[PDB]
């Protein structure tokens, strides 16, 4: 009776709370267990592949993926379906292509995400001069879209000048070094955006190591302890904040439908909290925060 919960990493505060949503799910019915499973890194798309595939062979009662490609996932999701297993997507888009192979899709509205964030950005920069954009994985489902909307919003609202993006892979250290890069190259740089939540601490950690704490106006995503103090000290103006707890918890209860044969709403905004020190105590903040 397992249930097959496979994400881009388990080496993250943000998919360990999307586990803790998972948890919640399952425990409060008897019929079926959870596993939670992901690769390494986020960048080890084919080691996903392979577990997604490995799921479907020992035929598991469905699967709650956030695919780590659009695309490269989509063949093991259409062997899932060809195997009569249900499939719900979190988090990170498929492409269009796999439309028929799985039943809903959780996530972010990822371009009005990266909208906000832009419009944040340029709020407090103004609509001159240069900006960063510090990316993780380029085209992962969830970036396309969260990029892709910070951009578009860029250009089209303001003459600000984009530096990048460049794409830290998901890691910390290696946000940490590009960061760090990007601020040694541009004197002049007015703010810089992370896109994820490794992207945005390693970008916070360069911004202090390299003096420039409030020098400029930095926006993140995700809302762990080390954003949440980056926030509160100054460091990051904002960070864009998911609801990771509800895609696990609404993804199990998601797939407890679909296995009862029971209707379910096929897209799910899982819906965002612009955090900020004007309103990081209040119960809307508090709600998404981990
Ligand atoms: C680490 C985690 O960061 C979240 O912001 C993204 O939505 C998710 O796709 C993953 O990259
Ligand atoms: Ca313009
Ligand atoms: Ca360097
Ligand atoms: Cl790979
Ligand atoms: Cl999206
Ligand atoms: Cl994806």
């Amino acid at each position: 009776g397992e249930i097959a919960v496979i994400v881009k990493t388990v080496n993250s505060t943000f998919w360990q709370n999307v586990q803790k949503g998972a948890d919640a799910a399952i425990g409060k019915q008897k019929a079926h267990t959870i596993t939670f499973q992901g690769p390494a890194a986020e960048s080890a798309i084919a080691d996903q592949v392979n577990m997604v595939e490995n799921a479907v062979n020992r035929k598991v009662d469905a699967i709650l993926l956030a695919p780590s490609d659009p695309d490269a996932l989509v063949p093991a999701v259409k062997k899932a379906w060809e195997a009569r297993i249900p499939v719900v997507i979190i988090d990170s888009m498929l492409s269009k292509d796999a439309e028929k192979y799985y039943q809903a899709f959780l996530a972010t509205d990822n371009k009005a995400a990266g909208e906000l964030a832009a419009k944040a950005m340029i709020q407090k920069v103004g609509t001159e001069g240069k900006i960063a954009v510090m990316s993780y994985v380029a085209g992962a489902g969830s970036e396309i879209g969260r990029v892709g909307g910070f951009t578009d919003y860029i250009k089209a609202n303001s003459k600000l000048q984009i530096v990048g993006p460049y794409y830290s892979q998901s890691q910390m250290a290696t946000a940490l070094n590009q960061t760090t890069d990007v601020l040694a190259a541009n004197a002049d740089l007015k703010g810089i955006f992370g896109a994820n939540e490794p992207t945005a601490i390693g970008m916070g950690r360069a911004i202090k190591q390299a003096g420039k704490a409030g020098k400029l106006v930095a926006i993140g995503f995700d809302g762990n302890q080390d954003l949440q103090e980056f926030v509160k000290d100054g460091t990051l103006e904002a960070t864009v904040v998911q609801g990771s707890y509800q895609m696990g918890e609404k993804g199990v209860d998601t797939l407890l439908k679909l296995l009862s044969k029971e209707k379910v709403e096929k897209f799910i905004d899982t819906g965002v909290v612009v955090v900020t020190k004007q309103n990081i105590d209040k119960p809307e903040a508090k709600n998404v925060l981990y």
